[PDB]
C-alpha cells in the first residue's frame, strides 16, 4: 500500500461541524559543519525577537564517529506579552546521537512547543530549531 | 457483541460498564502503508483547525517483519482559545511494536486526550489519531 | 446507628486533633485469597484482547487490556491506549493514570478530579483470575 | 544544654511587626493491634465529615517480626467547598517499616498536609492521622 | 568581611554579587541542645502566626558521636490570605549530619522559601528557621 | 551590521518556519580547557565554607558552598541552604534548583522565572578552578 516513497499520503476526514481532519505520513533547514577528533565544546544557540535560547553540548570524537557527551548551562530568555513557559527540559539521548532543548508554551489561543536541537553523526554536527 | 451492566453511582450519575473483545483498534481515524525492506525514516502527523501535531520514526525490517527503532522530534500547536495542554508525552514500546503521542487537554469545560499513534506490524506501517 | 456495615467487621477508634476535628481512625483485615463472583464468565485459553470502559453524561474513559490465559491462571500481560472525556463544567481533572499490577491480576485507570463542593479519585478497573474478567467504576 | 528528656525546649523570638516565632524540640492519638505469623492483607482508612481516604497495605511477618510488603489501592473523597487538593501521594519506606497516604491541600486562608499512616513494628500494627 | 561587587544587569536591575566565608551558618533563630548516647526520638518544630510546621527526627549516639537514622511524619499548615505554597520537601543528609523541612511559597507580590532544619554534630542538636 | 560580538567566531545560518517568524540558528566553539580571570584571587588549603550571593531590589538568593582544595586543585563539594527572596508583582518564580556539577567545578542556583512581558531564567554560579573562586549572576 505504497507507490514511491518520495511524496506524502493522508487519510483525510471531515469532521461533525464540516472540518477537514488529516492523518498523514511522509517519507523525510538546518545548521550543520565538520568536527574534530578529541572532545571539543559547543554552544548550541538560537536567536530571534521572540525566542532566545542555547545550551552548551561537550562531544567526544572517538575514531572517526562521535557523540554528545553532556548537555548542559541552559539558558533562554522569551520576549512576547502574554506567553507562559510551562515546561522547559534539556536532555540527551542515551547513545549522545543527540540532545534537545524543549519548551511546551502557551498564549491565549495557543499551545504548542518549540525545540533547539543538536546532533551528531561521524564528524558532523548539526542544529535545527522547531 | 459486548457484554456490560448499567450502573447508577451514589452522586446519581447513571452509566455504562462494559466490556468487549477486539481484533482491530478503533481509532476515530486510521492508515495503512507498505514497507520495504531496510532502514526508513518517517514523518507522522495530523493536522486539523484545532490539533496539528507530529512526530519522526525510524522503522527498520529485516527480511519480513519490521519495528520501530526510534520515535523522536516530537512536535504540536494547537489553536483555540482557553485550551490547556496539561501534558504531552512521547512514548515508544520496548518491542518497537508502535509509538505515541499523548495530549492531555483540558478548557472551561472539559478534561480529555488525542493521540497520534503510529504500530508497526511486519510489512505494514498503521497509523491513526483517536 | 451509622450502619457502616463494614463497621463491625474493622477495629476502629474516634479521634480529634489540633483542629478539633471529629473522625473515625480505622484498620480492617481483607481477603485476597478469593475468586471473583460478578465477572464476565469466560475468557478461552491462550491470548485474548478486550476494550474496558465506562460511559455516562460526564465521567466517560477506556482502555485495552491484552490478556493471556495459559492452561487454567489468566492474567493481564499489557493495558494500553488509555482514552477519556470528562465533559462537564466545574470538573477538573488534574491527573489521569493507568496501571497493571505486576501480577497482571488487574489494570486500574486512575483520575484525580476536583469540583466546587469536593476533591476525590475515580478508578476503572478490570480484573482477572484464572478465566474470569470483572470490572468495576468507583 | 538539657536539663530532662521530658518536657520541650523553645527558643522565642519577635518578629518586626511584633509577633511572635518559636523554634522548638521536644522529645516524644493512634489505633494499634496485634498480627499473626505469615501474609496478611488490610484496609487502612479514615473517615470524617470532611476528609475519607483509604488504602491497601499487604504485611508480611517472618519470624516474630513483619513489615508492610505492599501500599496500593489510593482512594479518597474530601467534602469541603472551595477546598483544593494540590497532590495526595502513598508510599512505603525501603524497609517497609510503614507506609503514608499524604495530601497537600489548599484553601483561600491557609495551606497545609493531612497524613494516613501505617506502621507495623514487630507484630504489632498501627496507624495514625495527622 | 566579604568580597564583593556592585552590579548594574541590562535590565537596570542593581544588585550586589558577593561571596564571603562563613564559620557557622546564619539563619532566623537557632538552637542548640545536648544529646545523651543510645537511640532518642524528637519533634523538631517551628510556630509563628503565619507559619506552622514540624517533623520527627530519629536521633542515634554511639559513644561521642551522633546522627540523624531518620527525618520522618513532616507536617505543616500555614495560615495566609492568598500564600501559595508550590512545593514542600523533607529531606535527610546521606550522612544523617542534617535534615530540613524546605517550603518554597509565592503570592500576588512575593516569592520565597522558608527552612526548618536540624542538623547534628558529636553531642549537639541545632534547630534553625530561615 | 547588530554587533553580536560573539557573531565573528561562530557560524550561524538566518532561517524561517511554518510561522513565518524570522531568527538565527547557531553553534560556536568555546574553551572550558581556561582558568578563571576575574574571581576571589584566593582560597587556603584544605577545607573551607562560604556564602554565595546576590541581593537586589528584585531578586535575592543565596546558597552555601563547601570548598575543597587538596594540593593545588579545588573543587565543589557541596553546595546547600538555598535560600531566596524575589519580591516583585507581576514576576513569577515557577522553578529553582540548587546544583552542583559532578567534578564541582561550578555550582548553579536557577530560577524559571516569567513576567507579563517576558519568560527567561536567571543563575547564581559559583565557579572553582585551583585555587580561584569566582561568581556571577545572569
Ligand atoms: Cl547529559
Ligand atoms: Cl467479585
Ligand atoms: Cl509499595
Ligand atoms: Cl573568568
Amino acid at each position: 500500500f505504497d507507490l514511491n516513497g518520495n511524496i506524502a499520503q493522508e487519510k483525510e476526514i471531515v469532521l461533525e461541524d464540516g472540518t477537514e481532519g488529516t492523518l498523514g505520513v511522509m517519507p523525510i533547514l538546518k545548521g550543520t559543519y565538520s568536527l574534530a577528533n578529541g572532545t571539543s565544546t559547543w554552544k548550541i544557540y538560537w536567536y530571534s525577537g521572540v525566542y532566545n535560547c542555547s545550551f552548551n553540548a561537550k562531544i567526544n570524537v572517538s575514531k572517526g564517529k562521535g557523540k554528545i557527551t553532556s548537555a548542559y548551562n541552559p539558558w533562554y530568555q522569551f520576549y512576547s506579552p502574554g506567553l507562559d513557559v510551562k515546561k522547559s527540559k534539556l536532555s540527551k539521548t542515551s547513545s549522545g546521537s543527540s540532545a534537545s532543548y524543549v519548551f511546551d508554551c502557551k498564549n491565549k489561543i495557543s499551545n504548542w512547543n518549540v525545540t533547539l536541537k543538536a546532533s551528531v553523526s561521524g564528524k558532523k554536527l548539526t542544529t535545527s530549531f522547531k
